[PDB]
């Protein structure tokens, strides 16, 4: 059977003829205005990214390469007596567009971990550094630390043409992927814990690694990070650490760097602790309550906190018209396994009535959560309450996304991303001498 | 005593948000570009997509810092005593407020900068141990990760400062940032190159002459070049893949530090940050191949060479600047005043008498001018920084003045998340489909 790397080079000279032809007779097609307001709002409602691993349907949430959430958990190999979709078989899917077969799966699973020991320099570096370092910092580092394996910059140094950039920036790809799950299991023993890891189980596929690591053998804990890592992989190219990856890429710095960069991107507050803010915010609620999770009591912490001005973190969608099916996918995990659990009763409460609320409030187009409102809890319940390690985990995930876009980008080519800017007094000249003519 | 650069800054932004909220608000509608499908799909070229108040590109005049060309801030910026060169820590008050600061004003930011440019015991370790084989550029941008644990912002952020404050602590990571970057700069260049020891920070010396301090020289020359340097390559508009980088990152509330370290990562791109060492390359090449005979003649047919062969001549040629780069010109100058006779400027020097004319002559070149990347290699070479792998952290070591103003304004007026919408290849056919059959 073949390969990712054998398939994916089969598949893309078909996507980049595709593109170089659509563009040729397209590109003239005007496909959007550029009005002040965007500019001077974080370029919104702005096409401004080809992403072709995930699209966000309104109707029925993000899909990957087509396949919603419900199916990807049909189509997608899993691991034996496992019933949660491999995210490593999503990577497949994401990369080339097509769904791998078992045998596919496992010996990627297989590939991956047989790049996954760190050099020397990277773990002494990791040992060293300080704990009050936030994890995502250390994180970060880590990554740019393996610049000096990287087969992407040697080729390039070596002059090798731009047509064959594709296959170092693969290579690159999955050495850099079999090591992040070390990455992240070493900074949360050596911040949070003892120093000691274990070591790689070369039949372990990705999250199972991450998990045993971390200092688990409990299978439902390796579930759901196989649930998590695959849900989290993806979600469309313009939010900030997906652009922040592409935009470092498109110089053509390495996956080390873009990657790096990416992770940055997502340590931002207003990014990648979405899952943290709604953790706090179940504890602040859970404290005055008091095991109280009751439709009266509930519903009433819910309206004074609507008409303080605040929001309920995890609800609300501004463009999605439906609960988040990763939300779904992550409530029908704890109801399988813990539905007893106090802090998911909780949270189970909170989506009983809180559509209701947020309706009547009349504030809210799409009173609806996402999968930031249910992770939390189920991270807690296997023993990672360090919620400052949450980010990481994030960034373990939407690797796949972010790694798989950017091979495809310099399968075509794809240039360097680089608008005009003005100064705002330049700005204030550009819309007087438009709105004079 | 004199207003400190918080307390102008503190007086001015205000003034600079309101303008921006009454502009938006009134001309928010206005159209002021379209979006084709080649241009999200090439990189969103000639699209308006960012607000960039240090810099903008005069087609006629060149750079302009808040509206300075070089011979204005040549001029009008504060120098260091004896010296004939424009201190980067007055060009930075400038970026940041728009005003021209006093000589105290300056003397006094310097002593604040010095005063921040202790690393850490953590930053040094780890510098310390990192491989010489590890990237200068990847060292650099690790370093100022480290430092994140230092961050006043991300620790102000998490006790729960209001958003009119945010401001405030980004400046002081963005000067405790700055103040460090000279040090970590020079402590890469010792270990990677030289014999891993290093002087002490002089707390009167300026920003430029710590660097040079560090690096191991003490030549006023050598200060004076670095001087100039770091002022002329301190901000260049807000397009370019770094500046957009730092300010996406910084745009999510990430602190300076990794918005900085964000923005040198792309920098050490390769079309991005070697532009320097591109010129250097070629220059040395040339020189093996004319055996050192720099005439008239030899060069104009190297040229011709080079353009017959559908290659460019590095440095040569702007897209848009319709004159020679003026800091071409400030760097021309410096060595015809420092060191004419030096044999790799008169190779430069006998290239700027004549590629021009060859250029111009050839017919494929809009604007057959050099800019800066042209004339900065043969400066550093003539003062012993010979490892052109080491030139993109000298250009982060200017950059991060404009890209750090950026980001405390950006913080300071409240500027919203970048977040652009994307399309798959499909939904983009779909999406053109749909726009073609309704015209
Ligand atoms: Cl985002
Ligand atoms: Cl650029």
């Amino acid at each position: 059977e073949k390969t990712l790397k054998e398939r994916f080079s089969e598949i893309y000279p078909i996507h980049a003829q595709d593109v170089r032809q659509f563009v040729k007779e397209h590109g003239k097609t005007k496909i959007s205005d550029v009005l002040l307001e965007q500019v001077y709002g974080g370029m919104r409602g702005i096409p401004g990214s080809v992403w072709e691993g995930s699209v966000l349907d309104p109707e029925d949430g993000i899909r990957f390469r087509g396949r919603t959430i419900a199916d990807i958990q049909k189509d997608l190999p899993k691991a034996k007596g496992s019933s949660q979709p491999l995210p490593e078989a999503l990577f497949w899917l994401l990369l080339t567009g097509e769904v791998p077969t078992q045998a596919q799966v496992e010996n990627l699973s297989a590939d991956l971990m047989s790049r996954s020991e760190l050099p020397s320099h990277v773990v002494q570096l990791l040992d060293n550094l300080p704990k009050d370092l936030h994890p995502m910092a250390q994180f970060s580092i880590a990554v740019t630390a393996l610049e000096s394996e990287s087969k992407f910059a040697k080729a390039y140094a070596q002059g090798i043409s731009k047509q064959d950039y594709w296959s170092y920036t693969f290579e690159d790809s999955l050495d850099l992927l079999g090591k992040l799950p070390v990455i992240a299991a070493k900074i949360y023993r050596n911040v949070f814990k003892d120093g000691k890891m274990g070591e790689v189980d070369p039949n372990a596929d990705y999250a199972k690694n991450l998990v045993n690591l971390i200092g688990s053998k409990d299978e439902d804990f390796v579930d759901l990070m196989r649930l998590y890592l695959t849900i989290h992989s993806d979600h469309e190219g313009g939010n900030v650490s997906a652009h922040t990856s592409h935009l470092v890429g498109s110089a053509l710095s390495s996956p080390y760097l873009s990657l790096a960069s990416g992770l940055n991107g997502l340590a931002g507050p207003l990014h990648g602790r979405a899952n943290q803010e709604v953790l706090e915010w179940l504890f602040a609620l859970k404290e005055e309550v008091n095991d109280d999770y009751s439709k009266d009591t509930i519903e009433k912490y819910l309206w004074d906190t609507l008409n303080s001005g605040r929001v309920i973190p995890g609800y609300g969608h501004a463009v999605l018209r439906k609960t988040d099916p990763r939300y779904m996918a992550q409530r029908k995990f704890a109801m399988d396994h813990f539905p007893d659990y106090e802090l998911f009763k909780l949270v189970s409460s909170i989506y009983e009535v809180a559509p209701g609320v947020l309706t009547e409030h009349g504030k809210t187009k799409n009173p609806w959560p996402n999968v930031d409102a249910h992770s939390g809890v189920l991270l807690q319940y296997y023993g990672l309450k360090e919620s400052s390690f949450y980010t990481v985990l994030f960034g373990v995930s939407r690797a796949f996304g972010i790694l798989a876009q950017l091979i495809t980008d310099r399968a075509i080519g794809a240039s360097i991303e680089r608008p005009k800017s003005y100064s705002t007094e330049k700005y204030k000249e550009l819309v007087k001498n438009i709105e004079s003519k």
